[PDB]
C-alpha cells in the first residue's frame, strides 16, 4: 500500500476505524488524475474480494456512494459528524471509491480539458485501475469485482470488457445498481411505470395506446406518430418536471415544489463534510484544486454519449462463462426503474432461466420479510429490492448488505 | 345528547378533551344493537358536520377507525396510552364511529343471529342512523357525510340511496377509502398492478397476456380459458399467500413471512386496550358481552354479499345532483388498489370532466409536496393518496387529513 496516502484522523469520527484506509490519485489515460478513497474489509482484509464502485451522472462523485449509500461512515445532517455504518458494504470487501471521470469531486487532469466519452472513460479507469495494483500489489491475487449505480451501467460493463482481456485482473463478477443498460427499454419501461403507478390517467393512457403502439407492442422510445410525440411530452411534465421525486416516487422531494445538483436531492451534509480544509489534508486533497461539488455540471454538459444499449459487452461477459453479473433495482426509482433493467436481463435471452422468486431479510425485530423478487440465469441474475429508491443502499441498507454478502459468495 | 351515554374519563388519556364524547347503542332493524362512539368537533361542534365512519371486513370494528386511523386520540403500542391526534378528523366534524353491523366489536342482538347480507345492513344502519337523531336531535340539522373503508364501498353507497329518500336527515355527500366498488374492475386492475409493481415476471405476464386478453382488452375476473384460470391462480399466491402485506406493499408483513385478525396486521394494541375492564366501563359496555374483537370472524363467515357492482348506487345518487361523492384510495393498498376505484369513477361516463392534476400539502419542514393525484368530475372526485396504503389516515394522516378538509368544505 502507499503509507504517504493512508488517512490517519479523519475529522468527524469518535472512534478511530479498525481498518486501513487511503485517499490519493490513481492515474488514468493522458495527464487524467481520479482521487480514490479505499476502505480495507473490517474483516480479513488480506483475502478480501476487492470491490470498485462508480456513481453515474455522467459527472458524479463516488464519495456519495461512500458518504451517504454503503460506506463504513455516513454523514449527517450537520455535515460535519460521521457515524458508522452497520450496514457497510467494507464489512466484508475492500472497498475502492473513485472519482471518475477526470473534474468529478477532487480527480482532474493537468490539461484540465474534462470533455469526454464513454470509450475514453473505460479506457482511463482500466489504466486507473492497473496504477490501484501497482500502489497495492499486495492484492493483484484477491477476487476483483466491478460495482456501480445509474450510469455506471454503462461505465462497468465497458470497463469490464477491458478488464477482461488483463489476466493479470482476478475479475469474478459486476453488480450494477439502478442501471442505465439499455435507453430504450428504459424510456419505454418508464411510461408503463407512470400509468400503473397513477402519474397519468385514462385520458393520457388510453391515447398513448392507440397513437404509439400496436399488435400488443408500444414504442415510447423513437416513435414518430405526431400525437404519440405529444403524449409522451406530458408523460415527461408529469414525471421529470411537476415536482415528484424521480429517484424515489414515495420520498418527498427535498427543497419542496417547483411552482450541478440533482433535481428533488439535498447534497448539503456531503458538500459540507469535503470541503471542510482539515477534512481535504486528511484526504491528501491538493489544496489548488476547486471545491467539491457532488455532480460535476461541466462533465455532464461537454459528455458525449457513445451507446445506447450495453447488450453486446453483457454478451461479451457472458460468452466467456467466467464472471457473475448481478442487476439490482429499487422498484420505486423513475430515473432507471427496475422493469427497464427485468426485459434487458430477459432479452438477454440466457440459459439456466431459475424461476423468478422472493427473495428474504431476517430483520431484527419484525422477522423474515420479502426483501424483492429475484430471476437467476446463468450467470446473471436480475432482483428488486421492494420500496428502495434509486440509491438501494440508503433506502434500504440491511436488505443492500444482505444482496451484497449473497452476490460475493456465489450463493 | 343522552347525557347517560357521555364518557366522562377515558384511561389512558393524561388530559381530558376539548369535545364532549358519547358511546352507547343505536337501535338497528329487530333486535339489533350497533355500539356507537361519537366525538364532537374539537371546534364549533353546533355547527361542524356529523359524519358517519363505517370500517369494512364485512365483520371489522369501526373503531379500529378511532383508535388507529383518524380518531381524536390513538392507542399506543403498550395498548394502555392513547395519545392525542394532530390530525384528527374530529378537529372540524362530529364524527360517529359504528360497529355494524351486528355481532362487531361491542355490537350484538337479544336472538344472537349474526347472518347479514348487503340490504339488511343497509336498512338495519338506517334505522341507526334515525336512532341517532332521535338521541342527538340538536344535530338533525347540520351537514350529514357518509363515510368509510374497504367493503364500506359497499356498506356506505347502500346506505347513502337509503338515507337520500328520508328528507329529514341533511345528506351533503359521501366519501369511501380504498372501497370495495366493483369486484371486476378491483380483479383485473390488482393482476395489472402486480406485474408493474414487479410481483410478476414476463414468463407469468406474458402468459396471461396471451390466454386471458385479445383486442387490447383483458379479463382477469371471470375468464375461463384454462391457462389463465392456471395464471391467475399464480397471481393469487404471489400477492395473497407469499408473505406480501396486501395492504401496503412496502410495508412488512406484521409477524413476518409464514413458511378473526387479518393477514400482516397486529391488532394487539387496539384489543388490549378496549377489553381493559374499565375502558368497557368508561364506555358504558355492558358487562354480558363477550370480548372485543377487530373483526368478527363468524360475521365474516356467515355474511352474504348481494352486489357485485355499485354503478347503479351511483348513478341513483349522481342523478340527484344534490351530493358531493370523493372515492379516495392509498395507491401502495393491493387489498382495494387505486386503479380499480379509478376505472369505476371514470366508467360512471360522468360530465365536468375535469383534468388529472397533482394535489398537493404543506409539511411543516420539507413545504409543498405532491400528496397524490386528483380527477374531478360533476359532483363526483376520485383521488390518490402518494405512499399510502389501505389505513390512508394511518400512513398519511396530514394528507388524509388535508383531503377532508376540502371535501367538507367543497374546495
Ligand atoms: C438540506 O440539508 C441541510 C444539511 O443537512 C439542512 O440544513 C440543516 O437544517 C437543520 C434543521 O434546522 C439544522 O439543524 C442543521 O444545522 C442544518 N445543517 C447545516 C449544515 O446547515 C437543510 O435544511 C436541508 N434543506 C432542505 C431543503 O432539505
Ligand atoms: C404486536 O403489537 C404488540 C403490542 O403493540 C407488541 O407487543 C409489544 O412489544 C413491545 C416490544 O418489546 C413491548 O415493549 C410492548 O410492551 C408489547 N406490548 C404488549 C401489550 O405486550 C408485539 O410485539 C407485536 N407483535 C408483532 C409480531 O408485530
Amino acid at each position: 500500500a502507499p503509507d504517504q496516502d493512508e488517512i490517519q484522523r479523519l475529522p468527524g469520527l469518535a472512534k478511530q476505524p479498525s481498518f486501513r484506509q487511503y485517499s490519493g490519485y490513481l492515474k488514468g489515460s493522458g495527464s487524467k488524475h481520479l482521487h480514490y478513497w479505499f476502505v480495507e474489509s473490517q474483516k480479513d482484509p488480506e483475502n478480501s474480494p476487492v470491490v470498485l464502485w462508480l456513481n453515474g451522472g455522467p459527472g458524479c462523485s463516488s464519495l456519495d456512494g461512500l458518504l451517504t449509500e454503503h460506506g463504513p461512515f455516513l454523514v449527517q445532517p450537520d455535515g460535519v459528524t460521521l457515524e458508522y455504518n452497520p450496514y457497510s458494504w467494507n464489512l466484508i470487501a475492500n472497498v475502492l471509491y473513485l472519482e471518475s471521470p477526470a473534474g468529478v469531486g477532487f480527480s482532474y487532469s493537468d490539461d484540465k480539458f474534462y470533455a469526454t466519452n464513454d470509450t475514453e472513460v473505460a479506457q482511463s479507469n482500466f489504466e486507473a485501475l492497473q496504477d490501484f495494483f501497482r500502489l497495492f500489489p499486495e492484492y493483484k491475487n484477491n477476487k476483483l469485482f466491478l460495482t456501480g449505480e445509474s450510469y455506471a451501467g454503462i461505465y462497468i460493463p465497458t470497463l469490464a470488457v477491458l478488464v477482461m482481456q488483463d489476466p493479470s485482473m482476478n475479475l469474478q463478477g459486476l453488480a450494477v445498481g439502478n442501471g442505465l443498460s439499455s435507453y430504450e427499454q428504459n424510456d419505454n419501461s418508464l411510461v408503463y411505470f407512470a400509468y400503473y403507478h397513477g402519474l397519468l390517467g385514462n385520458r393520457l393512457w388510453s391515447s398513448l395506446q392507440t397513437h404509439c403502439c400496436s399488435q400488443n407492442k408500444c414504442n415510447f422510445y423513437d416513435n414518430k406518430d405526431l400525437e404519440c410525440v405529444t403524449n409522451l411530452q406530458e408523460v415527461a411534465r408529469i414525471v421529470g418536471n411537476s415536482g415528484l421525486n424521480i429517484y424515489n416516487l414515495y420520498a418527498p422531494c427535498a427543497g419542496g415544489v417547483p411552482s450541478m445538483d440533482p433535481p428533488c436531492t439535498n447534497t448539503t451534509a456531503a458538500s459540507t463534510y469535503l470541503n471542510n480544509p482539515y477534512v481535504r489534508k486528511a484526504l491528501n486533497i491538493p489544496e489548488q484544486l476547486p471545491q467539491w461539488d457532488m455532480c460535476n455540471f461541466l462533465v455532464n454538459l461537454q459528455y458525449r454519449r457513445l451507446y445506447r444499449s450495453m447488450n453486446s459487452q453483457y454478451l461479451k461477459l457472458l460468452s466467456s462463462q467466467k464472471y457473475q453479473i448481478l442487476l439490482y433495482n429499487g422498484d420505486v426509482d423513475m430515473a432507471c426503474n427496475f422493469m427497464g433493467d427485468e426485459w434487458f436481463v430477459d432479452s438477454l435471452n440466457q440459459k439456466m432461466e431459475v424461476q423468478r422468486r422472493p427473495w428474504l431479510v431476517k430483520y431484527g425485530d419484525s422477522g423474515e420479510q420479502i426483501a424483492g423478487f429475484v430471476k437467476e440465469f446463468s450467470h446473471i441474475a436480475f432482483l428488486t429490492i421492494k420500496g428502495a429508491g434509486h440509491m438501494v443502499p440508503t433506502d434500504k441498507p440491511l436488505a443492500a448488505f444482505t444482496m451484497f454478502s449473497r452476490f460475493l459468495n456465489k450463493q
